[PDB]
């Protein structure tokens, strides 16, 4: 079975982001589910790309106000 | 019974879904449905999209390194 995450800080044996949202400005955050992008733990579309690559269907997950 | 997946194997979500050409789920910033969150980044939950610990047997079989986003919601 192939791993998911291939390059993400690979010295952190089980890598969690904890955020709080009463510490959060905006009105919303964009994670990253895919592990391809160059700003993780936040979303930059490189999710696009994997689908393309792999036939898949992962995106991020979204915080936010209404 | 097939003994062989022809699928890319980069794959990251085998199963969930699949009739969802991009699964993205957005939840209240504000804690209108829970107090706190722990979401699957690992696609392995049956739970999906909260996490249920699925990480912990994916990154044995595979040697990864993935783990879950933890959301403490706003308080109103
Ligand atoms: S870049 Fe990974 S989910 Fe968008
Ligand atoms: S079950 Fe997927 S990150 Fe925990």
């Amino acid at each position: 079975k192939a791993m998911i995450n291939l390059h993400i800080q690979k010295d952190n044996p089980k890598i969690v982001h904890a955020f709080d949202m009463e510490d959060l400005g905006d009105a919303k955050a964009v994670y990253c589910r895919c592990w391809r992008s160059k700003k993780f733990p936040f979303c930059d579309g490189a999710h696009t790309k994997h689908n393309e690559e792999t036939g898949d269907n992962v995106g991020p997950l979204i915080i936010k106000k209404k």
